[PDB]
């Protein structure tokens, strides 16, 4: 029946977001850390609060608060459970976040109101480890009595529009201010007792990353390249991008098209500098990578598909939102964004895995709007040569076993 | 298995939207009502149809059809079950509605096509009581044989862009036309019989509201204020806003910034009048409230967080969409928008509850774009002094017991 | 409990998108087909890849790749299971797709980056038959050993902005390139065995369509018209539109308003030609149809509601997104977009079904912005006379029984 719902009764509880103590000196390029205080029984969400001051004007910022959090390592009992990166967040956002939620995330990560020089704002960078994504995986502190739960952060040294303008330091730039808040759940005795005495097993996810250098060519392009993928465990999907390390989230070539370069379509237009505030694009014409395929033990896991296939279709068929050009996906799961496992590939059972790539023939004059807006599928702007860093990510499952006051991962890979 | 779904068979039924009889004289500032006719077995959605005629041009309207429905009281058997308000709808929309659905809601509530003077449109204001939100809570008329189900509406007297322009009545303004439609479900004998003989219990939600006056100060601002919260029952969350009663949904200070005031960035720019069509904003810089915390029996339910935390993070962590600046949320539930209860705080078990507030130091020259777009976290436009009304809402659960032809609420608070 | 989720273990499997062989000569106006190759055990998604070259500039294209796929027939064992159309996709998109997903779909179907003449892109048109929408209905090839699974496509002859400009062929226009890819699931022995030996039953959906000619009148308009609806089976909903066959997705009247006609609000403005790139609108003022009701065996299935009710409210109450003006919906289901049946009307049990229509009185001067942006609910632009084709669609359920190596539909209607 659709007209008489029977809601179920749950275990009584309470939530409180409690401030953490940050060990170390907060400031650009500094390594700082935190040992989660043992206030509640379980912990869920974790937010990093940053206070920054703008150094330029409209469109001079691009996810500053996000880039600021260069790395985040989650360690339990001295053991590293997972580690995220600056570029992972950007990629995660481009892939799995969407619509108003995604816009809210940008409001939390940078200036989106045309703010000017001197504007000071509060930023919120929500962590995304296994227990930060589902209360069903809430980390049980009351069960990790002899194990310390720690987070290790590394703050970027240069952040465009805050600290620097291109490669020129900005005078007067204020050192950032940081704060760490953790949400705790307080359980009622019944379940609290159960949590500290019984053994537990959690099916959690981890992030795997490998940075590589891209090829380049034009003219007789159709440059090629094979990357040996050294990943392990049952993997849900693969995500990768090609970015110019110089500019934070630049995953596509800079060009003389609106929102594609500093002062595009204008007399001041360049192609060396991006229109920071609008670094991302949906225009497939500005992304390298003509085709791609994955290979298992020397065999095609599937036939070659253009790079647009992994940017549009793979994301359409699963996680149905919209991904900016330059980010690619290949899912082994039916629902890669769902916590419930739905199809995986066990990499720790594959001797050889490879990502075979074929790039487009640059040759397009990035300074010409008519050349960029009016061209062929297999070519892109000569500016593509700057997309030198190839970042490949794999999201896998693992098992976290917690008993007798301590936890540990079932599989060490 | 993911490749062989077993759909379940349900109880046969039919839906029909049937027109209601409106008792009383329809017109601005009039109280009118309706006794639901006993056509079907259960009732779900309820829509109020309004026909209005524009009195100005582009951007002169702001959710007219919504504001028109000043109050709505749902009464059963002479007993008031719940009562919503003009400002609740605005707040509900800012918080729980999102994306295309939210845009569709605006299409149903006002002119969004740059329409001019004289444009006449059909508006649809969907009610949002417990049975209007889930067919699982469909109100069982066949079980309320001796109880009358009535709705009591109160129409606003002045609606900007329709009836008035600021405080100046608009000549020729047509009285509104109103219609009430209710969706009925017709059940097959099996279940119909079951519905009229067995006792029933419904876990429903109610709205609680308390209007208060705000503080103000600048210069040596950092004005403070504590509000005693008199709420009852297991509560899912708290939502509140500070608005200038003069302008319908103004939850933020007016300023000389695009979309922030009448003719902003222009020679005609003001700061006394809003850019009606664009009353809402995402810019945290224009909202009062620097920090806030809630207190139970003289103790901090949680540490103080800036007002941006309740506007961005609380909504990000639950109900993941995007909320305009000026609306705040503090959830006791994991999923405040879900009908299924997921965490509550029982206010009828708390002797003292308080909302402790600390405002920002206005001091900013609302007439200066460079002052508004380039400032500090703890200050806002001097225009903030107009946000004098503090509206606090609490959404709670209660039990509706229906038997022997009549219904009633389990807890009278 | 909300803090200890028990994920369920599933049947091991793998996915691979494999290219299909296209029988027949690919080219505008050609009929081509495909016999699905028997590579895997089950098949899910199916994508048609098209490579087209632009013939004009910004706003000269409107879902080209979508229109290109004029018809698609799914046949099993010589039997036609379902058949979709060009206009069904447009209507499906307007109704059930939404937000970022819907924008991604447009990226897959046409140029959205202001591309110019000569721009060549890769398009992806995802099929939407029963097994293309849910892996739970994956078509079991291993169980259809003696039945051929075939797809029959018909390519449009003229596609605005690619092949033609209005009715003028474009010289040099390249013939399209087409590719068909099917996703297969490879099952492990356990379940594979089970799939090829046990009888199966699938509750699937089909599309029903009937094209009719519209009435027209103005002045003493309020023209009327009744259409005998010849549909069959348990039907989830009805969807219909009035379009000018000349222009692909024109569901509304052309007018001298931004995005409503070629060069609107300009000296070059027309009203004979649409602003192709922006053919759709949300402005109810440009849609015909003043009111409507459905009738069963000579009786009102429900009271008459304005056309805006079926365009805004019906879609708001179910499938909550936003539908462009000109597309209408009347659902018999609680959740028409959900695969799980939730309310249906059995048309093969109704001797007479009728759609009663009443059009608006055109009379509005489509060339006048002040006339279009400032008018009454019961009138529209005189241009409405061009919306001559009435397309009515009904989505129903049926049963696909598969055993002994062959499949067939339970009900032949």
């Amino acid at each position: 029946t659709f007209f008489k719902t029977v809601y179920r009764r749950y275990t009584n509880f309470a939530i409180e977001s409690i401030q953490q103590t940050i060990n170390g000196s907060v400031g650009f390029g500094n390594k700082v850390s935190t040992q989660i205080s043992r206030n509640g029984d379980l912990i869920t969400d974790i937010v990093v609060e940053f206070v920054l001051t703008k150094g330029g004007n409209g469109g001079t910022t691009y996810y500053p608060a996000e880039e600021l959090l260069q790395d985040v390592e989650l360690e339990i009992g001295g053991q590293r459970i997972d580690k995220h990166y600056n570029d992972w967040f950007r990629t995660y956002d481009a892939l799995f976040r969407m619509n108003d939620d995604r816009y809210n995330y940008r409001r939390m990560t940078d200036w989106v109101n045309n703010e000017l020089v001197g504007a000071q704002k509060r930023f919120y960078v929500p962590l995304i480890f296994f227990f930060n994504q589902t209360p069903g995986l809430a980390l049980p502190l009351i069960a990790l009595q002899y194990h310390e739960v720690k987070l290790y952060f590394t703050l970027a040294s240069q952040v465009q529009g805050v600290n620097y303008n291109g490669s020129s330091a900005i005078a007067g730039a204020a050192q950032p201010t940081m704060s760490v808040w953790v949400d705790y759940i307080f359980l009622d005795t019944q379940e609290r007792t159960r949590f500290a005495q019984l053994p537990h097993e959690y099916l959690i996810e981890q992030l795997q990353f490998t940075g590589s250098e891209t090829a380049t060519p034009s003219a007789t392009t159709q440059a090629a390249q094979n990357i040996r993928l050294n990943f392990n465990h049952p993997t849900k999907y693969l995500a990768w991008n090609f970015n110019n390390p110089t500019n934070y989230g630049q995953y596509t070539a800079l060009a003389n098209i609106p929102g594609a370069c500093s002062g595009a379509g204008t007399a001041a237009a360049t192609v060396t500098t991006p229109d920071y505030g609008n670094t991302g694009t949906y225009n497939e014409q500005l992304a390298v990578l003509d085709s791609a395929k994955i290979q298992l033990n020397g065999q095609d896991r599937f036939a070659t598909r253009k790079g647009s296939y992994f940017n549009k279709v793979q994301p359409y068929q699963s996680i149905g939102g919209v991904t900016p050009a330059g980010v690619y996906l290949y899912s082994f799961a039916l629902k890669p964004a769902g916590r419930q496992p739905s199809g995986t590939c066990n990499f720790s059972r594959i001797d050889n895995a490879t990502l075979s790539l074929t790039y487009k023939t640059c040759s397009i004059d990035a300074t010409s709007p008519a050349a960029v807006l009016g061209n062929t599928e297999t070519v892109t702007a000569n500016t593509a040569t700057l997309l030198t860093a190839l970042n490949i990510y794999a999201k896998n499952y693992n098992v976290l076993r917690i008993m007798s006051g301590m936890g540990g991962l079932a599989y060490a890979n």
